[PDB]
């Protein structure tokens, strides 16, 4: 009857445990650290009664924990306790290998005869991965990194081609409300919860286990994971990939709608799910993105790819063109316990089913540095990473009787530029290093060779000024003969519309022309592109593939995608900003198109800012006619924020923009 109310302390716990953004009102703790609760009592421990504690995991006690009562082990829990005044001050010391998740506590005041004379109210407490303490296989020895890696939650994915990088930014909100009980959601509704809940939640204090699950259900997984896969534009019953700004309406809306894939997501959509939900649950986690992917090849190091002489697939069904313009995933940071000494850092996770086994596959955790060095022999699914980087193409031209003629290519080579985002600043920071020796270099050949990758004047290159979608332009094929005799060929040009993911759609013009380039000297050829006939066949990315056929007095091919741009979104939300101070946001735009867009929605997010929320344009804009709209709304944490907006409409499709809002209020 002494017990009169337990106390968690979480407005400090929370602080010193870095969970604080998240929630102050419940107790939210990192494992390896200990946390002080108080149970406030009425009088006092009756004489031979003692105190005595034990944990509840699991929704049916699936996990039970009799926490010990002082120097324990080093993997066990154990507790301090101590008089303050009217209060008993316990202080709960957790192993750094403790199961994350939800917890329920027990504290029980006990004859010293065996038996429960009284239990206090059982308080509940979450608990997260520790990277901070340096006995945690999460362990990562610099505060600045973690900071961007676990605490920052705004990020910036790389895209485009990698000739035209383009950034867009991405509020992973993993601090926002809810968004941690909805990451446990994710793990209790995986097949292995499903299928054996106990054995589950002991795994649970696995980085590689729970890295390799939140991985596989974020889309892999078709009846209950996160997202929907749709690889092409007609993104009927749902919202189409490009339209996402950030990760919280998706894992609020697949928790709402009672745990239901979420219509739909692209590569880098996934990633970015997976990294808010791995960063809220304490794993350092960054979104990869890797240009010229050979996601394609389905893990096999050496493709063939069989043109005819016109410049085709052999087989006009197939409408895949060899590798994709980019691919995103995710790297997260932990000790690999389960492999061989040297595979420890960073860790490849794609959310991205892989190519041949039907939206089955995901992969990873994969050793960035298994990679480099071309051990494939390390789970899991170092194979495919490997090839995604590392794949070799070769085109060929074969022609009617059989003849197969070897295309030269100078564009060449994929992972060519793995960006992430840098720890200082929002510059994008070429990563490519880690995953692959320098091109060439005998350290390359040494790899290629253990792993399997095959190892083996005019010049032809395309141009081009940066096109804004809605322009006709020019695109100039040069072909630079520096060879000393003059140089009679055949350059055959080709322009198509193009998805990212390497989806053939519409050939919008094809031209051959006969050339002879002079020595030391360089002839250039235009093809005049025009929007009335590309918004024909162009997508939500609009890019097209340009292709340039030299055929050499062997042949020589250069591809070339352009990413026509939309325009800019101006998003200004002047004056000072004051938490729980009501503001008002500006965002505006001049339709490129000399069409009218109608439908016209602006969705407005910002971690810390607000949840998105939409403006609809009341009527259509006009043709090169300027847009503007404008939301109130009031901060709901401090620090510096950004402000994320996209704009869709009928004939206007991605189109975005971002803000820095610094939130005060000392």
């Amino acid at each position: 009857g002494l017990i009169v109310d337990v106390n968690g302390r979480s407005h400090e716990n929370n602080l010193a445990h870095r969970t604080r953004e998240i929630d102050r009102e419940r107790l939210i703790v990192r494992r390896g650290q200990p946390f002080s609760i108080t149970l406030q009592c009425s009088d006092s421990l009756p004489p031979k009664h003692h105190l005595e504690l034990v944990l509840h995991l699991g929704k049916r006690d699936e996990v039970v924990i009799k926490v010990q009562k002082e120097h324990g082990a080093r993997d066990k829990w154990w507790f301090n306790q101590q008089g303050a005044q009217d209060e008993i001050l316990l202080t709960l010391h957790s192993p750094a290998n403790a199961v994350i998740g939800h917890y329920r506590l027990a504290v029980l005041v006990m004859s010293p005869d065996g038996h429960i004379v009284e239990r206090a109210d059982k308080i509940s407490f979450h608990m997260l991965f520790n990277p901070w303490c340096r006995d945690d296989m999460v362990y990562l020895p610099d505060e600045s990194k973690l900071q961007e890696y676990v605490m920052n939650e705004d990020g910036v994915i790389y895209m485009g081609t990698w000739d035209y990088i383009r950034s867009i930014p991405w509020n992973y909100g993993q601090f926002e409300d809810y968004v941690m009980d909805i990451c446990f959601e994710v793990l209790d509704n995986s097949p292995a919860a499903l299928k054996n809940s106990e054995m589950d939640i002991e795994h649970r204090s696995d980085p590689v286990y729970v890295g390799r699950t939140i991985t596989a259900m974020v889309n892999s997984n078709g009846d209950r994971g996160v997202l929907t896969g749709r690889w092409e534009e007609p993104y009927t019953d749902g919202v189409a990939p490009y339209r996402w700004t950030g990760s919280v309406p998706i894992l609020q809306q697949w928790s709402k709608a009672g745990v239901r894939p979420v219509k739909y997501g692209q590569c880098w959509v996934f990633a970015a799910v997976a990294c808010t939900v791995l960063r809220c649950l304490g794993i350092p986690t960054r979104p990869i993105t890797n240009f010229a992917s050979a996601h394609d090849v389905d893990g096999n190091l050496s493709v063939d790819f069989l043109l005819n002489e016109r410049l085709e697939s052999l087989d006009s069904r197939q409408r895949s063109d060899s590798s994709w313009n980019f691919h995103c995933w995710v790297e997260s940071w932990m000790s690999r316990e389960d492999l061989p000494e040297g595979n420890d850092g960073w860790q490849v996770l794609d959310p991205t089913p892989q190519e041949l086994s039907d939206g089955e596959f995901c992969c990873g955790p994969c050793p960035v540095a298994a990679i480099k060095e071309g051990n494939l022999g390390v789970k899991y699914d170092a194979p495919f990473v490997f090839a995604e980087v590392n794949a070799d193409t070769i085109y060929w031209i074969v022609q009617k009787d059989g003849q197969r003629r070897k295309i030269t290519e100078d564009h060449a080579s994929v992972g060519k530029n793995i960006s992430t985002k840098s720890v200082y600043g929002n510059h994008r920071e070429d990563v490519t290093l880690h995953y692959k020796y320098p091109e060439g270099s005998q350290k390359e050949r040494e790899v290629y060779k253990k792993a399997g990758r095959r190892v083996t004047r005019l010049q032809l290159s395309i141009k081009h000024a940066q096109p804004v979608f809605g322009t006709d332009f020019d695109v100039i094929v040069e072909v630079k003969n520096e060879g000393g005799r003059d140089a009679h060929a055949q350059l055959t040009m080709l322009a198509m519309a193009v998805t990212y993911n390497s989806l053939r759609r519409g050939e919008c013009q094809r031209k051959t022309i006969s050339v002879t380039v002079p020595a030391h000297k360089a002839h250039k050829e235009v093809m005049r592109l025009h929007y009335d006939d590309y918004v024909r066949c162009v997508s939500e990315h609009h890019l097209i593939r340009v292709k340039a056929l030299l055929d050499a007095p062997g042949p020589i091919m250069t591809v070339a995608n352009i990413p026509l741009s939309t325009p800019e979104l101006l998003v200004q939300v002047p004056g000072k900003a004051v938490v729980w101070e009501p503001l008002t946001a500006y965002v505006s735009f001049t339709n490129p198109l000399p069409v009218p867009l109608k439908g016209g929605v602006f969705t407005l997010e910002g971690a810390g800012l607000l949840s998105a929320t939409q403006i609809h344009v009341n009527g259509a804009v006009a043709p090169s006619g300027k847009v503007s709209v404008k939301l109130s709304f009031s901060p709901m944490r401090t620090g510096v924020r950004k402000l994320l907006v996209d704009f869709d409409s009928d004939r206007l499709k991605d189109v975005k923009g971002v803000t820095t809002v610094v939130v005060h209020k000392k």
